[PDB]
C-alpha cells in the first residue's frame, strides 16, 4: 500500500554558514535542504545512510551526485580522499558535510582536516561534539 503526503516548505534564507561547527545529522540535512547545498557522503555509512533513505523515501542508493531532495555526492569506500577531494574541485559547490576522511576511511582528526584544507570549495563541517570544533580549527590554523 503507499500515500505520500507531507508538509513541504519553501526556504528561503539569503543567509549562510562557514567554518566548522558541532552539528550532527538532522541540523546538516535542514541547512543543506534550506540553501540547495552540496553534500558528500560515503555509501560505506551505512547508518547515516538509513536516515538519509527514510528521510527522503523510495530512494535505494546510487553513485554519484544524488539530486535526491539534498543535493548529495554519493562517493565509494574505495575512493581516497584526495581523490574525491580532486572530484569535488570540478563541482566547487558550497559543501557542508562532516570531515570526510575521519572515520570511514579510518583517519584521524589532525589527518581528516589537513587533506580537508585540500578541497578547494567551500565546506561547512560538523563534528559530533563542541570540544573538538575547538581542535579541527586547530588544524586548519596550524597546517
Amino acid at each position: 500500500g503507499s500515500h505520500m503526503v507531507l508538509p513541504s516548505e519553501a526556504p528561503n534564507a539569503k543567509e549562510e554558514i562557514l567554518g566548522t561547527v558541532s552539528w550532527n545529522l538532522r541540523e546538516m540535512l535542514a541547512h543543506a535542504e534550506e540553501t540547495r547545498k552540496l553534500m558528500p557522503i560515503c555509501m560505506d555509512v551505512r547508518a547515516i545512510m538509513a536516515t538519509i533513505q527514510r528521510k527522503y523515501k523510495g530512494i535505494k542508493i546510487q553513485e554519484g551526485i544524488v539530486d535526491y531532495g539534498v543535493r548529495f555526492f554519493f562517493y565509494t569506500s574505495k575512493e581516497p580522499v584526495a581523490s574525491i577531494i580532486t572530484k569535488l574541485n570540478s563541482l566547487n559547490e558550497p559543501l557542508v558535510t562532516m570531515p570526510i576522511g575521519y572515520v570511514t576511511h579510518g583517519f584521524n582528526l589532525e589527518e581528516a582536516a589537513r587533506c580537508m584544507r585540500s578541497l578547494k570549495a567551500p565546506a561547512v563541517v560538523s563534528v559530533s561534539s563542541p570540544d573538538a570544533v575547538t581542535t579541527y580549527n586547530g588544524y586548519l590554523t596550524s597546517s
